[PDB]
């Protein structure tokens, strides 16, 4: 599994043990279609191989990251809907079981529900809700993963209060300095107010055409822009016809280009744990 | 222009001679990639070919309905973008000219600051934002037509307590009775609060393989279902590879199919003016 591998993973252990609860990662950005709910995906697919014991959270009404899943394992119906589980005020009956190491929260249309029933709360009790509801689970866990929404919402809000780290995957030729200011301005303001220790783990870029000319220029001037606060992931992703063919018949590992496409998704998943880890060994 | 065509215009035109301002419909359903903003593209198209005097707003972040106007039309940067507009209580600086006929508020990122501008905003001052602010515009149009996001949101209240009637696009076979009570929930819920002549046009489905027996067997059961309030339209959008070259090249007349599929579009907008009439001609 490679020595480098095996370490990062010994380490990632170590500190959980330290702080003896799982550590929340939240994969956001306010475009869609830019790899948020397949690179969930391929982090549960990766968790699951390295036996990491791992929430899966789908706070979508569309449900992708479910959906998707469940091409490659077998994903039951909760007893309890996430909406359901959110209006209890409790979510241990909402949780699914994939393997002896990965479970899901479930995305449901019934999500849509949400604004309606925090409508009347605070700004501070609706955007806890989340957070409130995770921590009794927290205890039971390596790393619980969410995937949520593009759209600034309710359900933006939950996600990015509920969460330790923020990973913030992106097309750089979509972007300018102005929509990332913004965005990470959206998350200070959440920060500050309700989760003083988000951090930002990086950008992760998106290439879509790898013969593109502007495509490349655009992504070399983004590092350029962060060369001092090294926020720009050195693993990327590209697109990937097999991506296709997972999305259709489930993951595989035993098909041409399978271990390939795998590894790249491999190496930003350890990219994100030597960045989380160097976070945590500077932390209180 | 065949003779019923040239009536049910002749109709609108009257209708809109009583009201004396522009009716205002919106393309809304919360499931992403039905075609919402596809089927204002060509609303857009559409209705130039025919001389009425339109504006569209493209509320969302994501500028998709505006990207995809500037395949077709030359389309400028606004002195002044949608948000800076909201913020501003005024959109007159917002709007662009496509044509002599069609006129676009154009989508930008910056629209994520709109739920932190109206935080502290009563439910019902932000909810009557957009409202408020195309209130003057109405007397200058024959139309004004909004697509906007699918997650419930700002940007959903402002559309819907904006609109006069609402067309809800979707495929029947990823839908359930249950999702599409819930949807028209909270149309009520916004309709009964601040906006209750509100009304739904109809369900305009989507069929994105025309060789499915599950596709087919699903809208039979939709339209079923719907037998008496006759609310699923007659005339339905099919996926089409047409549409593809017109999303990369801009909309084109003048090629194989391109009629054929410009009809596709042209029966499902004839049945909404029908729709409209029909109900206008109710009206108080
Ligand atoms: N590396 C890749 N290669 C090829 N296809 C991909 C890749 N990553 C994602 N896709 C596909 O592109 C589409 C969008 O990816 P998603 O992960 O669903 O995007 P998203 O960022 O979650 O979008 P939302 O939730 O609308 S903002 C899906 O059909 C994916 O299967
Ligand atoms: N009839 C059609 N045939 C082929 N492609 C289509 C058709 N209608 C839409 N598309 C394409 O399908 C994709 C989704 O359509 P959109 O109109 O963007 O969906 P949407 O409902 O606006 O999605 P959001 O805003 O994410 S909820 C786009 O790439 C369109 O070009
Ligand atoms: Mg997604
Ligand atoms: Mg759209």
């Amino acid at each position: 599994m490679e020595k480098e591998e095996l370490k990062i993973l010994e380490e990632l252990r170590r500190i959980l043990s330290n702080k003896n609860e799982a550590i929340v990662i939240l994969n956001n950005y306010f475009k869609g279609g830019v790899g948020k709910s397949k690179l969930s995906t391929m982090f549960a697919y990766l968790t699951d191989k390295l036996n990491l014991k791992v929430l899966m959270i789908d706070k979508d009404l569309q449900a992708t990251l479910t959906k998707d899943l469940a091409k490659t394992f077998k994903v039951e119906l909760p007893r309890v809907n996430f909406y359901e589980g959110l209006k209890n005020g409790n979510l241990a009956s909402s949780i699914v079981h994939l393997t002896d190491n990965l479970d899901l929260i479930p995305g449901t249309f019934d999500l849509m529900l949400l604004p309606k029933l925090t409508r009347s709360w605070t700004f501070e009790n609706e955007s806890r809700l989340l957070a409130t509801l995770l921590a009794p689970l927290k205890s039971d866990y390596d790393l619980i993963i969410i995937d949520t929404v593009p759209t600034p919402s309710v359900y933006t809000n939950n996600a990015i209060v509920a969460s330790d780290y923020v990973m913030i995957p992106l097309q750089a030729e979509e972007e300018s300095t102005n929509n990332i200011q913004n965005y990470i301005s959206y998350l200070i303001d959440l920060q500050e107010q309700f989760n003083p220790g988000l951090d930002m783990i990086g950008f992760v870029p998106y290439l879509v055409d790898t013969d593109s000319a502007t495509i490349k220029s655009n992504l070399e001037e983004l590092y350029k822009q962060h060369k001092e606060d090294n926020l720009v992931f050195q693993n990327i992703i590209k697109r990937s016809n097999k991506v296709s063919t997972w999305s259709k018949n489930g993951i595989t590992e035993h098909k041409g280009y399978d271990k390939k496409v795998l590894s790249m998704y491999k190496n930003v998943f350890f990219e994100m744990l030597e960045r989380i880890i160097q976070l945590e060994n500077e932390k209180e």
